[PDB]
């Protein structure tokens, strides 16, 4: 049945609907949200493709090391002519990611920037997790 | 294996790959780029996700019953501090789709809309395409 | 084996009685308890499905991110002439379950009421766990 | 996938919602209802599992040998701001049960009580089908 | 598995136990108690095996179509010097077995007898079951 | 076909015809005769179950360390018109076992009972097989 | 078998025989010949690997949107004094391809370059098939 | 996944890739290069099919029992217009292999031909490689 | 291979050298150290099977919500004459486990008690874990 | 099924039960007690772990080349506060193992000692057990 | 395979690319980098084996709990003339790994060694995680 | 078990203890010793990774188309208040590589490096393994 | 991975460590010692083969109908400069073989030889074990 | 069935006759003759384990870089009255070993010792195999 769905290949239907990755960062949500995760010695990038939310109905909140992302997609008015004959957009509207981040972060001075339907969020780090440089003899 | 691959569920990079589906019309290319088709009596709505995609660097093109999508993002700039250290966002620059529609549609006439990394494509059906309604007694 | 096991279909007594379940919230414990948590912007909602039990046989504790539920359930007395030819009900007494929640709560100020065999437990969220809005441009 | 199943241990949800069991008395009906038939002498008592369904919302009709309980339990209501980030608690709404008992009921005579969440019907025996006793030589 | 339990061989301990048997006349119950049902023209002899049980500890009720023998077995009492090192005899106390006879048989005249551990019950025919005999021509 | 043997679970008649068992004791015969075997600081008590055996069928004999138990159960006299349409009471006629116990018994002074089916061997163990104290300092 | 034949590894005997290929495309034939489709906006680029074929022994015939190329590749002589030990070049002597172009080409101005063993044949795409730009707005 | 593999039958992608064969004769390189050994009494013969590649890109040495072939074939030039939609000419640049004879060579005296992309190498055996006749009485 | 282990049944030997554990306490280590931890509400009891380890070769550190129990058990002296023809007994010297309680102790009240070969340890909660109890109405 | 045992890692509840076991030797016995044993050209040393067992608790006989030991450990006593979370020490409170030794000892002269949880048992060999010296030429 | 991996036995190449390794301590990155923890009662070693690496190429960086380790290996410069045959050296150039400590750690005192291509860094333990002893009595 | 050890990712200690490969070059040995052997037209460069290696415990000897690399590496040294909680770097301490060159070479000119745990060694090819160069025509 | 250990063939390291063999006659112990029993009307024969074993290396003990052969082989010396690249031998030192025999033998009278490598042993039968013969008529 | 010859344990008879065996060196032959190989820096140890064998019954041949090691063990003679019941040593007469040395051997020098069964062969190396030391800098 697995390679059936693989040649079925509906990924995004079947895949995007995650509830528990951990690569030493806990991340669980509902629906279609790729996540990509960018840490400078001073800051963490956060890009999350939120291909057709419009920016108002994206919910941006985050503390210590956790982030949270809300949206809600309205999905594809069509006419009573019209059909879906085919489709490989997923239909879920509520979509959300919960972002455990390695490291504690300033929420107070984040930003978010949202273009082309990408989420780019920076979070300055906290002090508490800036590294040292151990001098190598 | 394929279990494997489910539970590592890294449906975006695995997936969103496909080379040749047939739902009665024939869709081939490279990369990710779902696809909605959404057939009315006069016209075909065509519904292609390009998030991260700029306008200029999205070709449309159509004729007959087929109809070429290519666009290339570039990809995430990052700082030599920076590094991924997580990210399931693909990394393939040059996406394409190739979709013969199972109408023909009049190309000189259709128009696209690019909103929220969403492409929306309007193809007036052809004279020849439209429908007739058979009258039931 | 397993195909039996769901033949059978005896899932409570089968069931419900997991040790470890993650969600990014851990829940460790013995009997039957569906739990249900709901969290808000101020407090986090927990439901849990004590049927048979008294009111005063429910110890509720919590502290920081954790709450124990513990309740202990009367079996079901039967006269000497009274047999059960046929049980679905868990025959388990002392129930509980340790539940991790994601924040932090102030447990000072926390109350649970208990209806019709649901106890519902609100939590609200100490104020390093409430989230902040990262304005987006 | 059976193994799957159990290691997701969801057995509420994947549970409980039994078409046909057969003790030598049929059991068929839709939702979460944990049934205990307890038989005496003179009468029949049944065990139901109600939780968080009010008293008004349980329909108890019996007839002959077969006993019908429908009951509605209204879903878990949330604010905007709360969201179920996990559940174990069935969202099916209208459960029920069609126990058809191994001795005709007197159902005039009939009572039940709803205490906890857990519904206990008292069902007498009818004469023709309360046994005699065989003495033993 | 099932090979390994064949060659532990244990079945009196894994066997005997039955909650359904079907022939035409349903078995349900608990224990160990082989019964043979012997049908005549106008009685039915029911064997039961109930050794180590005594002629006070066997209830034996019916009606119609129905025949429930209950009987409890006294654990082998032992001494605190005394040990159980190997032991093939069921160690549950509380045997049952409710037999659902073919035809309605007259309660009101019924005889058993208890010899050497062997319960035989005479059961006569109702009127309503003796069948006729059609002529062959 | 092993499952199918537990789901026919005619244990009595595929089971109790054990040939060879290892307990530190061997156990070879023929037929259904389940042993327990009860060994004290003085004797040996041997509980051995011979449902609708005659006390005077069954033949006891006994020598240094093995005991051997033969008897025959007289098979269900039915009449012409009785006829067996169910039966789970092994058929065998001569049952008997090899028990070869793990210490010597005094063969002159043992005694054996049978009541309700159950044959109870009571085997005084020789000088050379009762064991010493070993104090513990 | 399969691993075997990987194993042995002789892809080139085994592999490039290949009776219908679809990439939206049909390629249907008999021997070893690799083809490249390199598709423009006004013209289709064909490269075709026909080792050891003689310009003179290759037939290259097209019309509408199928192409066939047939080539025959002299077998590799060989004195009576010489003997083949190891071989790895296919020994098929005719072979063939038939490309169903994804597009209408105007064969009358076709032309195609033989140059070590490598056949680059140059499509210019029908006006039918030109398509045309779909501003964006 | 062997019969996928032989279903997608890419066997010049997949294959022709060895790194270890024995026939008596150890081949091992890397890239797309079928090799022919045509032994004779004086010399050996060596058809290698080198499609692509240029006389001034090949380089033939040999030495001993050992011939290498080494060369690189410049990829397929394309426009920016143009486009690979289709392929199964391998990419692989830099093709090799080394040929373990299973005679001695007089390299002095070797000579190539390279035509239609066949390499065609003659290789004199030595004289102590050179078989006498054993007469036959 | 695993029935195989389970036939020869070497538990301790195979057994008793778990390296990660986790039911909500993560526990790591080496050797043989059975361990049953019993919460209180005002303190934590950790018993540690030590067979064979002298008091003096115990070493005993914890600290906030993680226990270090460290033993070495002097390995079975035998003299040049005695030879261990059969052993059950883990020859494993060095001993440790690493508990992770699940609430912070005031490691400087704590005290332990060994006696025969039981290991004992008493872990007052901190006051940052004593749960409150919430009022239920 | 086994490796899921073998990843539960339960070996002391799973394990540590073991009724026969041959090494030339033949164990038979209930509970967790690990053995060890160590023949001398005189005498048989057993070692058993009995961790948590009184010396008042421990019944040791042995006769001929048998050895009982018969151990039982108070379970571990919990306040009703306090609650058994984790725990791989076995319940079991009889244990028991009857040791068949591969020679005659004499249990007169036989002597045992108690301490650390490790009972080790001195049984001199008998003069018809102690084995001479073939002389070798 | 697997076998077949484990028989290339290519264990650098294909192994030594962890994302995630729990042994209590979380372990993530990239690359080659063999590591060793050595917890002592006031510091902790970190071994690290980084061939080919030069001093300047490693960036180490620790805070807390969490120790990471960047280097980068300049890849195997080669001649024109030239070529790897045979290579078991992982060719990937930026390594790095994760280390996140059991024990908080004093990073302003920390100190490393980079002798033969091996990395020694020495971790103080911070107050707070070194651990006291606990008498025993 | 395959993908257990492949889970398990214990590559280095699984791995990289290689008896027989067979490149056209044979290399046996023990240990773990990473080779790349680069070929040129009049040398041959062998890099060995020998992390932790001293340079005066490196034994390197060649002879005609063999090299003989030995090495051994001093294990960690560790106090007694140390322990490896974990480690990933091989224990072996006597490594080696015995390896097969394919071409002679001149050991009296060769020399080797020994810089960050590399060692690289330029081993000469002797005047009769030098291949001359065919020229095509 | 059975075919694997027999494609190894390493049959001494992997064989003759048996540890149980009944033939009617029990022999257990460790190590390589090939054994062959030879029974006579008067006496038994072993043939044990011991190479490499001193004659004053060999304890030779026997004892009514069990024999104790105990040899130690000191193993291969090796200089500094020289090194095990290949080995069958079994390296295990103390090895030995407890026999148990079949008949009762005169160990007073029995003796010895060791030839070549090749211990044999003559063991005259007790009288009570010479079997007489009976007469056929 | 490869599990059964491993239960069966005849490792010797299975065992013990390879015909090719590759370790770089090459061994064929056939009966039992464990080989381990022992080179130096001047000269290659073999031992032979040749049970039985007299010291005029081996033939030891040797030339370049092949050992030839002949010998016939004459079978155990038996009286007509003794018959072996019981047999381990391989029946095998004519033993014999063919060694494939790495490195050119002196067999003018060579010399051979037989004590206790083990043939000892000392090998001198050739001038041309004794490798050099390359200098590291």
């Amino acid at each position: 049945f697995e390679r059936m769905f693989k040649e079925f290949f509906a990924t995004p239907m079947t895949g995007t609907t995650m509830i528990q990755s951990s690569t030493g960062i806990q991340i669980s949500g509902k629906g279609f949200m790729p996540i990509s995760i960018i840490e400078g010695d001073q800051h963490i990038k956060v890009i999350a493709w939120l291909p057709g939310v419009n920016k108002e109905d994206i919910i941006l909140n985050a503390v210590g090391d956790t982030l949270e992302i809300r949206a809600k997609r309205s999905p594809l008015m069509i006419t009573e002519s019209e059909r879906i004959i085919y489709s490989e957009i997923p239909e879920e509207e509520e979509i959300y990611r919960t972002i455990k981040l390695p490291a504690t972060v300033k929420e107070e001075n984040a930003s978010a920037k949202f273009e082309n339907g990408v989420l780019s969020v920076i979070l300055p780090k906290a002090e508490s997790s800036i590294k040292k440089g151990i001098n190598i003899e």
